[PDB]
């Protein structure tokens, strides 16, 4: 019940006492553990002032504020409100503080030694897609700040009775486009075949290239959504050269600057979030091993091999894994050339172990999933892998939700 | 009920029944995953019923389940056991019991290979010296000449647990490790205790990087002895580079032989608490954690610098592209030389093929993702993108204490 978790390769132990405040279910249980599952109606008025009180608790209990009459009133005034409006309004701080701690929570992440910086937009006084694309662009700005990334979110409208939803259809603000052929190949990101199908049929009027910026697809208060272009000269996007090899260029890479997950859903005291974008800045991996080298994304290791003159004939002469590196040194080094924010998966590890050591002894513990943490190559020379972890649930929380196209009553 | 899992890469997806007959505990709740953990005598009253679901595995898989030859093998076992309060199995017993624990290792990325499983009854030892000469022979067969052979061998079980057979060595055969006096560590930092105990007990040490350990064995529960394995039977590989000439001064050799000898066999309740088990190593075991690992040889920045990669920035993944030709290197010394080897590629992909023939022959295949997946190069491999469930089948491999800090000492 005061669980211990062990580094191997420094024998650190740090104690966990965090865990006993979750509150959501893992997928485990005593006889089958789901770690590596990928994926494991609105809320009643009395399901609802429980979570109010034990967020509006923690909330009061980190400004050193507990069982104030400050802190008091707040709960008698969210609970009249609940029992009067069947639901609440979060005051900027609150949602503030609740943003930040989401991804605090978020056990999937590797980057959250930077969770207090994050730049929080109330978009709540969003009415209509518009509105949104307004605030996504200002967002998109912001963030990306010509070069020199900094963390954001967007917070729309929370959801009322689920017939309002605010949703960005798309999974990030900004992501390739993925087209069909006669070929039965794949033209651009094969991830986006199906969302670009819904662009178009939706009346997006696509270029039909291998990188192109795919349109806003925008949801306001449960209507319809809508298309809308992001500003070109607001996407940031790197040429991909290598420092050593020449030919590297005329593949043609490119990838885009600002990594911006839209398709979440934040929680808060109980109140859903479900259009809430949000972006910080790339690990190398996610480009260049992930985007480029998954089979079933852009798969560019056997071309690069090729023009290496790897010997393919053989798995055991390693040619992707050389190919592999190569590819990843020249996704760091472009952004880095370029001045673009980023950060390699040594780096990132690096300071995640530093923030778990902080976590455990300023706050008791910091929930993490070892599937999602270490990096995709080179996981073993990379500290996190060596460092137990134990996931875990808290909220605030960034939640998975449905695809709009599946929910869309249209 | 029945549980899916999706392959993210294929999408193919598998439905999982066998995880019904899961006995153990994960260490899992509702409200906490502890699947990234790495470490997470029995009365009469509890034996009869985890013999009676062994027997009942056991002739089920050989078609006799409900048979006379069944019926009179409980009898006879129940009576063994309120007779004798343990019980004997028979060699077919044994042998199925072996294979079933190495198929049920949920870790283990090499399980295609489950059912060619050489094993070896020693349960007829009853000395040290007895212990050497079963460990002998069982390095030989499994070695062959390189072509390398998977096997185990299986000694007395426990019975009050004052008379364990143990081997003390982790694996049949490791290399010394030597703190010195300035902090340093001369051969495997990993061996360290084991070797300074080794010492004690009058193994005259070399002292040098790459010195095999000799044999530390306990019978029946008294002292443990030390034995030399025969140089000649212990093969090893020079490590050389294909293309870099350099690589073979670095001075590196590893031993072709994974051989796992701390772990405790479990079968129909009874423990068998020194059974060491072999097969044939993947690449980035050497490679990856044996050479690269920081609290391991440690070998990253000398081959980077001799490969004059550029190593003030993280960001030129100097540390990466040592650690591929590394690996290289090893692969290329074990096939040149003739020695059973393989890359994490085949090993993972065949392991896929093994787990999908075992959703659909068996029901389910218990697989531990944070393990199977390789040390390097992760997601180009299949199993990454592989949905695992984690759940304990018996028979199986269990983790147990290391004995200097259980053993009582005779004197
Ligand atoms: C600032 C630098 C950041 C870095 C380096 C970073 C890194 C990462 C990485 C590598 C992943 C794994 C995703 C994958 O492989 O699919 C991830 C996931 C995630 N990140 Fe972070 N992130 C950053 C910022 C943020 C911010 C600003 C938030 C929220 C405000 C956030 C919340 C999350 C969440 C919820 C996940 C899980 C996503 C999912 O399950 O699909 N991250 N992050
Ligand atoms: C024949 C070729 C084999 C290959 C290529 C293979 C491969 C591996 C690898 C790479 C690991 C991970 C160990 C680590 O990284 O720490 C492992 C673990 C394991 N293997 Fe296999 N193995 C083989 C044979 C066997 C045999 C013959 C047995 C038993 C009869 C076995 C049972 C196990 C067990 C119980 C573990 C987990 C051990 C632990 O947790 O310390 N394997 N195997
Ligand atoms: C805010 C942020 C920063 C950062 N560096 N990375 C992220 C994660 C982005 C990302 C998303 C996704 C899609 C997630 C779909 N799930 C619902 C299964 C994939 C990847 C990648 F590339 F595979 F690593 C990366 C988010
Ligand atoms: C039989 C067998 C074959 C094979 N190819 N590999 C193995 C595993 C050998 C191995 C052991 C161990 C010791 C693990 C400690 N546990 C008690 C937690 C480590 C490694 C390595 F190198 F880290 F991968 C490899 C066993
Ligand atoms: C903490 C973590 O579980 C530990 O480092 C594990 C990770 N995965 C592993 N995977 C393998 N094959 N072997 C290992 O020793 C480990 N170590
Ligand atoms: C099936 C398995 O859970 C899946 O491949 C996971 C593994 N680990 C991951 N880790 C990260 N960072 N991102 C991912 O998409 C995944 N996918
Ligand atoms: O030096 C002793 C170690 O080899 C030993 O403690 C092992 O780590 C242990 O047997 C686990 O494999
Ligand atoms: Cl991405
Ligand atoms: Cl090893
Ligand atoms: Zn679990």
């Amino acid at each position: 019940r005061f669980l211990k978790v062990k580094n191997w390769e420094t024998d650190v132990v740090l104690t966990d006492t965090l865990h006993l405040k979750s509150t959501l279910e893992t997928g485990c249980t005593e006889h089958i553990c789901m770690g590596s599952i990928m994926l494991p109606d609105v809320r009643t008025k009395d399901q609802l002032f429980p979570l109010a009180k034990e967020f509006l608790d923690q909330y009061y209990s980190s400004i050193k504020r507990f069982g104030s009459k400050a802190h008091m009133d707040r709960l008698e005034e969210v609970n009249k409100e609940i029992e009067s409006t069947s639901t609440y309004q979060l005051k900027d701080t609150e949602l503030i503080y609740g943003a930040k701690h989401a991804w605090r929570n978020a056990s999937r992440c590797v980057g959250r030694i930077q969770w207090s910086k994050l730049q929080v937009f109330d978009a709540r006084d969003c009415t209509t897609a518009h509105g949104m694309f307004n605030y996504i662009c200002n967002h998109v700005k912001y963030a990306t700040n010509k070069g020199n990334l900094r963390s954001a979110i967007t917070i729309f409208p929370q959801r009322t009775d689920g017939k309002h939803d605010f949703r960005v259809w798309n999974s990030q603000l900004i992501r390739y486009a993925g087209y069909k052929q006669p070929d039965g190949s794949t033209l651009g990101d094969p991830a986006n075949v199906q969302f670009t199908e819904i662009c178009i049929q939706q009346g997006w009027k696509a270029p039909r290239g291998r990188f192109d910026v795919l349109p806003l697809l925008l949801q306001a208060n449960g209507n319809d959504p809508e298309l809308f272009q992001i500003p070109p000269e607001l996407v940031l996007e790197v040429p991909i050269r290598h420092p050593k090899f020449d030919w590297f260029k005329d593949l043609g890479l490119k990838w885009y600057g600002l990594p911006a997950v839209s398709n979440m859903l934040l929680e808060i005291g109980g109140l859903e979030f479900s259009a809430c974008p949000f972006s910080g800045w790339y690990m190398g991996t996610e480009i260049g091993v992930r985007d480029y080298c998954d089979n079933s994304r852009y798969n560019i290791l056997e071309e690069v091999a090729k023009k290496m003159d790897l010997d393919m004939r053989k798995t055991s002469s390693l040619w992707k894994d050389q190919a592999l590196v190569e590819i990843n040194i020249a996704v760091l080094y472009s952004f880095q050339s370029d001045k673009v924010t980023i950060v390699d998966h040594h780096s990132a590890t690096e300071s995640f172990i530093k923030h778990m050591e902080n976590e455990y002894r300023c706050r008791g513990g910091c929930p993490a999933d070892w599937v999602w943490i270490v990096p995709p190559m080179s996981g073993s020379i990379t500290p996190v892998f060596h460092q137990e972890m134990l996931n875990y649930r808290l909220t605030p929380s960034f939640e998975y939700q449905p695809d709009p196209w599946n929910t869309h009553v249209w």
